């Protein structure tokens, strides 16, 4: 099975989606370790309920960021983690961490990047007034939600939508494209060429997900 590690900082609904997809047999992978930088994250409780190893590693426990990132990489390496998944993780990863997992660190972001990068992307979309938003699974690099794009899901925005209502609509898709991406990695179907990513034998040119979902 694909051995993956998940980094979290809060609620962790995206972690739950992966856990459920694995338990239902839709994703051929195992979560070898979950790392939370927040001791009170609900994500930790999810790990307890599903018997998923979880470790709390806090930034304040290290003088430098370099140390902090090194410890997290090492702990993942010790578990043979092949794919690192950020699910609600709030720290910014640098080359110190990324160099260990070349093109093997992914993240789920609630917007159609490069649009609305950064924090509160759903609220950004609503205040801006776009008619379409959505979510993106991308490879993490030194940019702020500007790395290689694996898959995106488009979601219509309503005139009366507020941050929470739109976020809720986008989240339904995040819970689908992130687990699907994990499965694609598990199937050795992720091909990288430059900053472009292609999924082997996947269906392209589709709505509302491109490439189209397969396990959902
Ligand atoms: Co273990
Ligand atoms: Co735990
Ligand atoms: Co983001
Ligand atoms: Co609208
Ligand atoms: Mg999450």
């Amino acid at each position: 099975m694909l051995k993956i590690g998940v980094l979290v900082s809060g609620r962790g609904s995206n972690l739950q989606a992966i856990i459920d997809a694995i338990e239902s047999g839709k994703v051929n992978a195992s979560i070898e370790l979950v790392i939370s930088d927040n001791p009170k994250a609900y994500a930790i409780e999810r790990c307890k309920k599903h018997n998923v190893e979880c470790k709390v590693i806090q930034r304040k426990e290290f003088p430098s960021k370099k140390e902090f990132e090194e410890r997290m990489a090492l702990e993942l390496k010790k578990k043979g983690v092949e794919l690192v998944v950020l699910a609600g993780f709030m720290r910014i990863l640098s080359h110190n961490f990324l160099k260990y997992f070349p093109n093997k660190v992914i993240n789920i972001h609630p917007s159609l990047i490069p649009a609305f990068q950064g924090l509160h992307a759903q609220k950004q979309a609503v205040e801006f007034g776009v008619k379409f938003s959505g979510c993106t699974v991308h490879i993490v690099d030194e940019s702020v939600d500007a790395g290689p794009v694996i898959v995106q899901a488009v979601v219509p925005v309503l005139p009366e939508d507020d941050e929470n209502t739109l976020a809720d609509r986008i989240l339904k898709w995040e819970h689908k494209i992130l687990p699907q991406t994990v499965q694609w990695f598990a199937q050795d179907r992720i091909i990288i060429d430059g900053r472009k990513v292609i999924v082997k034998d996947a269906t392209y040119g589709t709505l509302p997900v491109n490439p189209a979902l397969e396990i959902f």
